[PDB]
């Protein structure tokens, strides 16, 4: 294990040429080593280290960990990372179930927990769209997915979609008219705090973050847009088509200022040390 | 589109040799690539990367986003980028209106609500100085002006205006005596806040800003002023020159100071590892 | 002393190849340099500077400040440094009382009062594992140990060893069933607050922690354990080992994140300069 | 002034050996250049740049601003940048008056308004201990001192000196017993409280300050000193030295953690990226 502690010391910081020695010397130990997690590529996608990961890309000898990984890369944030993990290794669908951390938790519906806008557009470019609405009722029609499973996983997992389907984001992501489908929304998940009992309140703060989110896009200014059934559904609380989506720009700048205007993650200081630490192990290692 | 997103790989971060051998490569596409913003000098603006600027700079192609390229270099608050914008492509005039993100905010405006003195100070080199103290009451004479639009604009600009106009940085921007202006400016604020209804917490915040503004140069204290006409604005609520701008730049000092005794903001972080990256791809592709 | 001043500056900072010089330059003084501190290892270990304490590692002229060092690589929270020094100057064991900063405090116990897991299974790797609970009542049978110090070292070192055994960690530390074991220990701690006076609001204060502890572990929520060992427990207030450890595992990978969601500490902010400063020496040294 | 404004821009960020060239160019522009500043090793002093501060003490033209610099460099906190101006360009003596920012604050008074031990010390190593303690009562001795100037320069000078004379480090400062004369100025600041009238709130706060250093000393909780004569002056709120200086060095440590626990500044996060340019300008400037 000598070899796999060498490999693991240059995959913690960056160590980028002792990498291509470790490829280039026959590949003795596979990539399998294990600290506290099983594989070691999500150990390598814990910096700003995209060279390690392209490197990974050309070890194609199944190493089955390429899904865990891209939900540390989408969970902390990474761009070109995530575009290393989608483009390469190929991807033929990823729409119900599949037999590849872990929780049961969609990368979309991970993507969109956090509101990062890129990482989803990113999603969006490629074809998987939406969250899959159903009825979540006591019926709902797909009475066997009820019967699969008889736990508390069917309402954790029906609030976990709902808090994915609040629309943080979808205003950038939907098709057409995000406003009006975020006022449905709003009354859907009211009418389910109405009738789902003993977790009201994520609905009630769900529901409300639909309301100031609305209000925010009002408060966006710049033409009245005040369209009558507008004011009705707020009762119950194409050049049109350019207005929209130059609404949708401006509310998508301010919110990536307020991003930025956000208090400092360890984190993102960690990031900045083992990009320091590569550049180090790049520099050096490339003088000798 | 290919060149174009390698363009863009290399605009997001540095890849300056990059950027020279795409213009060396007889510019085959040009630099109007969209991913959600239309013209690509604004994503160029987001580190401390002066170097990407300066080859933009011989890249006159009538790449009509200098001025909200500007905007974003003066809301970022950077010195240098500003200077390199202001200097090359030359610029003849802004008084008005020209035809050139994009508020209806004029940049010593957008200057003035954050309050980055050496940009201003930068602005009031060059031709521009006074942004424009109209009546701003029911009659004007600029009736016209009046009657051009019709909106909330009229209101909502008047305020934009009047915290532009609030001097949280004019006394190291006005001529001489900026103490008495700012009393009065204190008192028309609150006229205005007596006068023009449905906004008069902006006004009273503004009015209250130019009070602590006057306390705060008061407590300065080196030398006791202490004018009668002083005193009798206060019932309301050469040599001296010499005094005047020693106090001036006391509290400018003060205010830079107080200025670097604040929270993170995380846009700082990330122009921190943008120019880690710009070095780490100076340092390896000048190795190469 | 001249040499010796050049030792420290280029001790404080990098200066790598200066201290290979100070090497090969027949070691003409010692390094035994005091500014406020004896020894010079301990003023090296300040930034993430691992040549420079693995150039101290072949200097082993008896300089005895290597537990000191240690401590403050624990402090500090350094990983590679404690494997740096746990590794090659050798360990025989740390069992009760040896005589070599400097509180009474064991480093497995100063490695439990932060929360620093994997310097703590590091230690668990070497042979030392238990922080020796004992009775800690009026009569213990060790009443001599009672009878050797007769001051406040007695209730005070107590109650540091319940600080370390308060499992702020042991949930990654123990060999089977940590959450009984928890439980178990909040009794206990609870009962010294019924029992041992004048410093009650301590116990109270762990046995909340073991209390939150245990009910996020709960909040984990995968599978509904429910034994009614727990359940009785909790009136007082094989795959199950598959099922524990993978809780184990979820519970580690939340306390990392929340840790990362910490605020900024300016110690790791001068970590990151220190790392420049050790770049610019190395980069410009070997230039020359 | 076009080789003032190179020379300026090579003065805010790093570009050394382009002060190199600044310097063998036969020196055709004197080092007085104005952008607010009246000279130019003010802003010279802004980022971790000793370099420059080397290359400025070879340009001994009478350049009359090192004291102000090295105020700057006091509070802003720099230790080897204090080091280069205390060494080079030679002190005679700093007791009573000279003639040469600025407020009327002696650099020992400055370092001891920030709690920086290694300044103060460095400051102690070369003969200048004492702020002076003199009567500060109606009647001092030296009237003639009361009747120089006639304003509230007396009683302002007055409380900074004895916010000065505080003791936030003295414990450390003093020779022999810090903790009897700690509680010694602390009864004479209780008495100018009861006495000197219209400042005694700041008197409260740094008697409670003292009160509060006196509580923490006591709380280091080695060896129960428990002298009567503290015990007696509680009532009016050699080995021993070898006792004393163990817990001074306690104490010291105990703050410099308390320190390094604090919130960022963000003119350190300004040292930071100065010291990036001053790498990116030293490694691309040492290619060409």
């Amino acid at each position: 294990t000598a070899e796999e502690e060498r490999f693991l010391d240059a995959a913690e910081y960056g160590n980028i040429p002792v990498v291509r020695k470790m490829l280039e010397e026959s590949k003795t130990l596979n990539v399998n080593c294990v600290d506290y997690m099983g594989q070691n590529a999500l150990q390598l996608a814990v910096g700003n280290e995209h060279l390690e990961v392209t490197e990974l890309l050309l070890k194609k000898e199944n190493l089955a960990r390429i899904g865990d990984a891209l939900l540390l890369a989408i969970s902390k944030g990474y761009v070109r990372i995530v575009e290393a993990i989608l483009n390469h290794p190929g991807f033929a669908a990823s729409k119900r179930l599949t037999l590849s951390f872990s929780p049961d938790i969609t990368p979309i519906i991970l993507a969109a927990h956090c509101q990062k806008y890129e990482v989803v557009h990113m999603l969006l470019m490629k074809g998987a769209r939406i969250e899959r609405p159903h009825d979540y009722f006591c019926k709902c029609g797909d009475c066997m997915e009820k019967q699969r499973h008889d736990s508390f996983s069917h309402s954790r997992s029906r609030i976990n979609a709902y808090k994915g389907l609040a629309s943080p984001a979808y205003l950038s992501l939907s098709s057409e008219d995000p406003v009006l489908t975020a006022l449905e929304l709003s009354n859907e998940l009211a009418k389910l705090a109405n009738i789902e009992k003993e977790f009201k309140n994520d609905y009630r703060k769900l529901s409300m973050q639909c309301k100031d989110f609305v209000v925010g896009v009002l408060d966006l200014c710049r033409d009245s847009e005040e369209v009558e059934a507008i004011l009705n559904g707020d009762l119950e609380s194409t050049r049109y088509q350019q207005i929209m989506k130059r609404l949708i720009k401006r509310y998508v700048l301010k919110a990536q200022v307020d991003k930025e205007n956000d208090e400092v993650n360890e984190g993102e200081l960690k990031e900045i040390k083992q990009d320091i630490s590569s550049l180090r192990y790049e520099l050096l290692e490339d003088k000798s």
